[PDB]
């Protein structure tokens, strides 16, 4: 029946084989596995059947192995992943055919020059997909390559060298990460359509401009983070956005704020309050900003300088 | 009201907060949080106050982090925890204080060099250990230090400097898992008391002789493996051993083998067959075996030469 490798160890659905040095997936495990954990070992491939049996297993875990390539349809079998951790190898794409049961994947920190929209069509269960630190340039990316996800909720692209937002994104997003990378401006095309995002996170890329429009194309954007760019002004649009609350530009090259450029002309009992606005690390200083230019924030605290 | 960190995925009892570069552990989280993931972060320290509200988690997961400083009873208040992995981070030393709830404790690839009984004091519930990959050597090791662990069923203590077997060994014990060290010699009164024992793993390591009345003090060890080691002869007493039955003794420095090595005189119906006799790769080649050497062996397949 059922073997558990030397070392590794099987208890109750779990198979915990992590920190062993392990050269390739082990075999014969049993099949009423749940969580199969295989980090930390020297796996250099996914052959076509090391998964076999294994209907039940619902989160494998490969992170920090040397993995590098993997056999179409290897994941074939496991049809109630929801969980597949591939962080911390030397992937060059994402593999194809993933279990249509999918619901987060995470390839952080591995070689992944290039993303098609090929790989992820049919994945209708994903909600979660993290790409960060990769070698990855936005040309790498195709336009729409994360479209087919009619449930995707959360992206993050992070620590990678993409120049621009990627295109044709999937508007159930609600948030989306893209800090740490090498984004020279944000543009309102590549947000069109963003109806549910909530958090846009550009921190810590080399933002210069902003274009005009880019924030109504994410109406209900609650948190904005663009600190640690190259701004030289606040991004237009956020007086007349109802829904925006934390806006943080700290670490920016910021030399005026107008009064209108946070608030709108008087009182707009529509419009959401700002529970947070990050402008320290900026060439402006609080003595060169009229007081007015706060009046649609009412607790104090909420402006940092 | 609970918060969920920027980035992280805060969902069904669940908290994602890998690969971000977290500098610290993030507060204000949900209360009812059942598993903590802040892997591959850049977590300094751990802080008296940050698992506070915690009373649920049942899983923590520090792995990948420069963790080099823990307070006492950081985890005090993780009244429910079971799993606790620091894998790959830079302690000197096992924390003090763990939640006596705890079953499984991870510290693979760390800096400790020292392990005091003092810590496991009162861990009557935990069942694995893993300490490998640390620069700790026998001396940093204290008497019976894993004595105090009741119901440890596990142990493996693997690629560190570690010369002899620890003393005092819970005689709970059904794994224990010496790989990669450079212990020289098995001596009996290390494995004295270890009844339950079922799994000896002391492959990739110095060993030269194995002392008499070493296996009858794990009278019923099933596995063995001493492969990759500088043994000249087989260990002794596997003939009058009843419950061993696999003996991987490949990649060694033996050159000879009695006709009473594995098997006794006659047919000892009371004596377990083996199922897996590996002596490849030694001075001693096959046709300087007796034939009748492995007549208590039914399934040739066994032996491998
Ligand atoms: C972003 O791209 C640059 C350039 O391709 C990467 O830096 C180069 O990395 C190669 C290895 O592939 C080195 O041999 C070169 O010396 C680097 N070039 C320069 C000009 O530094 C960089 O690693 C990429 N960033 C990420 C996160 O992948
Ligand atoms: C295998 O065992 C033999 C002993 O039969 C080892 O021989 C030793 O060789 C060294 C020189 O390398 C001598 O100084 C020792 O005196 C020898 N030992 C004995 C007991 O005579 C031999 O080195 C071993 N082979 C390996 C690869 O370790
Ligand atoms: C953006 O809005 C500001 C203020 O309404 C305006 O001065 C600027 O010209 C606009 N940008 C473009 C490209 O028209
Ligand atoms: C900030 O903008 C001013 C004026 O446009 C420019 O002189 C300065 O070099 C900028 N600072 C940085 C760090 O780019
Ligand atoms: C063992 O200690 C020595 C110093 O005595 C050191 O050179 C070596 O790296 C250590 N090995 C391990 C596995 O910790």
């Amino acid at each position: 029946g059922p073997v558990c490798p030397f070392r590794c160890q099987c208890h109750l659905r779990v198979v915990q084989c992590s920190d062993l040095g392990l050269e390739k997936v082990p075999k014969d495990l049993p099949p009423d596995t749940a969580l199969l954990d295989l980090q930390n070992n020297k796996i250099t491939e996914i052959k076509d059947g090391d998964f076999k049996n294994l209907k039940n297993l619902h989160t494998l875990i490969l992170i920090n192995n040397k993995i590098s390539k993997i056999s179409p349809g290897a994941f074939a079998p496991l049809v109630k992943l929801e969980r597949l951790y591939l962080s911390k190898n030397q992937l060059k794409e994402l593999p194809e055919k993933m279990p249509k049961t999918l619901q987060e994947l995470r390839v952080h920190e591995n070689e992944i020059t290039k993303v098609r929209k090929s790989v992820f069509n049919g994945l209708n269960q994903m909600i979660v997909v993290e790409l960060g630190t990769n070698p990855l340039k936005s040309s790498g990316i195709e336009n729409g390559a994360f479209q087919g996800m009619k449930k995707l909720s959360y992206i993050r692209i992070a620590d990678t060298n993409i120049t621009t937002i990627p295109q044709g994104l999937p508007p159930s997003l609600t948030e989306l990460h893209l800090d740490g990378n090498k984004i020279t401006k944000v543009d309102a095309a590549s947000l069109k359509g963003l109806n549910n995002l909530a958090k846009l996170g550009l921190s810590f890329n080399s933002i210069s401009a902003v274009d005009n429009g880019s924030l109504a194309n994410t109406p209900h954007l609650r948190e904005l983070h663009l600190n640690n760019n190259k701004l030289v002004k606040v991004p237009g649009g956020l007086a007349d956005h109802k829904y925006i609350q934390v806006v943080y530009l700290h670490n920016n090259n910021i030399s005026a704020i107008g009064s209108n450029d946070f608030c709108p002309p008087g009182y707009n009992t529509k419009k959401a309050s700002y529970s947070g606005v990050s402008l320290f690390s900026n060439p402006v200083q609080y003595w060169e900003i009229q007081p007015s230019t706060f009046r649609c924030v009412y607790v104090r605290a909420a402006v940092q300088l």
